[PDB]
């Protein structure tokens, strides 16, 4: 082992179990290591055994073997001869170790990998040389087939602002190399920051799921109105919003980014705490950190009653408005408002009972919100008895205008 360590060009972590030589080490690797296995923990618990974990560009095999000092079957890869034959020394002593280290190239490693082998990948501070040498569209690709293969892919990235010679090739924000991935999390920052992303999962610290669908968009026909910040998850039986209050190359203004804090805390606070008598979805899960927020709750049954719409579906119109005046007469009596009822915010079951959604569009302050259903009213359909109805309303005085009254009025023919 003396004469392994001398034949490594350069000591760049703490070599394991061997304190000897914790001062030539040009990184302390104990503040990353922490944040590492915390991570390896909730997917090892989520998917309910050890894991297999390929660590890509291991060095001196320290974040390995420190896996594997806890059940990981782990395959480390580095391009340097000096340095394997370093871990596997140090994978010797520990000969319990489910182990293994390699000499390869992290490009032809991704290319020849099979989906499964590996349920974690880990890239600390070694990307940033391939996008200089292969460019940032190589490396993109790189890194959607390793999220493609694996669950949860961890990675420390280094930064264009650093003062070395490869840092004018690397993008202007290292979120450009994974933003093509469907989910991702920054969960902490050394002296860089290192993110937690996945293709496959949702990875809150509490909430550990896989999803079968997500959109960057909240419905059909949305466009781009919140410029891409907000993505949507749907599992089986739960849906995640998670929002970015920064984005990439600039494009959320300071107004858009407390838009996304608002509409988000208000939404939490209301389901968390939400009126008796209301059924509202469950939050199954919520945080935020610095970049983004997040809230996981029940996922209703059934469609939004915009995709019914646009599929020229047969509705039942009598019973989509009365669930959903009966609803709002109720929040009203509570003194809540909803400041956005429309198709694409209802969601409507098998027995045609219609449900609200997104409730960050929940106001506690009247006339206006009656005002506007009409519109939804109108976008539902004018026949009778709704005729009769709405005219029965107007007849009344604007102030006096109020769900209660729409309800009132409503359940007479
Ligand atoms: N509890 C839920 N059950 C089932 N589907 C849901 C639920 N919550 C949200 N959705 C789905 O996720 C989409 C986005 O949710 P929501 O409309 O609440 O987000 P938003 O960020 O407020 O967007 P916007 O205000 O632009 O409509 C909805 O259009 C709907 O498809
Ligand atoms: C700066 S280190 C990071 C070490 C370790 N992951 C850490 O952060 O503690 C970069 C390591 O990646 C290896 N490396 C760089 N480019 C590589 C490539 N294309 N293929 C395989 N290994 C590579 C080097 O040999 C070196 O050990
Ligand atoms: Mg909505
Ligand atoms: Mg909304």
């Amino acid at each position: 082992l003396n004469t392994l360590v001398s034949e490594l060009p350069e000591i760049y972590q703490t070599i394991f179990g061997h304190p000897e030589w914790d001062g030539d080490a040009a990184r302390d690797c104990n503040q990353r290591l922490d944040l590492i296995t915390e991570q390896y923990d909730n997917l090892s618990r989520a998917l309910g055994r050890p894991l297999n974990v390929l660590d890509l560009g291991c060095a001196q095999g320290f974040f390995s073997l420190s896996l594997a000092s806890k059940g990981a079957t782990i395959v480390g890869i580095d391009f340097q001869q000096e340095n394997i034959n370093v871990c596997r020394a140090l994978a010797e002593e520990n000969p319990d170790f489910a182990a293994e280290f390699r000499v390869g190239r992290i490009e032809e490693v991704i290319a020849a990998l099979e989906e499964g082998e590996f349920d974690l990948a880990i890239g600390l501070s070694v990307f940033h040389h391939i996008v200089h040498l292969h460019g940032i569209d190589e490396v993109k690709r790189l890194l959607s087939r390793l999220a493609d293969v694996t669950q949860a892919v961890i990675l420390e990235l280094a930064v264009k602002e650093e003062p070395f010679y490869w840092g004018v090739s690397q993008p202007d924000d290292p979120r450009e190399l994974i933003e093509q991935c469907a989910f991702y999390r920054l969960i902490g920052e050394f002296d860089r920051p290192m993110y937690l992303v996945s293709n496959h999962r949702v990875l809150i610290n509490d909430f550990n799921q896989p999803f079968q669908h997500w959109q960057n968009q909240p419905y059909a026909g949305a466009g781009l109105a919140h410029k891409r910040s907000r993505r949507y998850f749907f599992g089986e039986d739960y849906v995640c919003k998670f929002f970015y209050y920064d984005m990439p190359h600039g494009i959320l203004t300071a107004e858009e980014s407390q838009r996304n804090k608002h509409e988000l805390h208000n939404e939490i606070k209301f389901l968390t705490q939400p009126p008796a008598g209301f059924d509202a979805p469950a939050v199954l899960a919520h945080g935020e950190n610095a970049q983004s927020g997040w809230l996981v709750m029940e996922k209703l049954p059934g469609r939004l009653l915009s995709d019914m719409l646009a599929a020229g579906e047969e509705i039942d119109r009598e019973k989509i408005l009365g669930s959903l005046l009966r609803s709002l007469a109720a929040l009203e009596k509570k003194g809540f408002w909803h400041d956005d009822v429309r198709p694409w915010n209802v969601m409507v079951d098998a027995r045609q009972h219609a449900r609200l959604i997104d409730f960050g569009s929940i106001v506690t302050t009247p006339t206006n919100l009656v005002q506007s259903f009409f519109v939804f009213v109108n976008e539902l359909f004018l026949p009778q008895p709704w005729s009769n109805w709405l005219y029965a309303v107007w007849q009344e005085p604007v102030e006096r205008w109020n769900f209660a009254l729409l309800l009132a009025l409503f359940e007479k023919k």
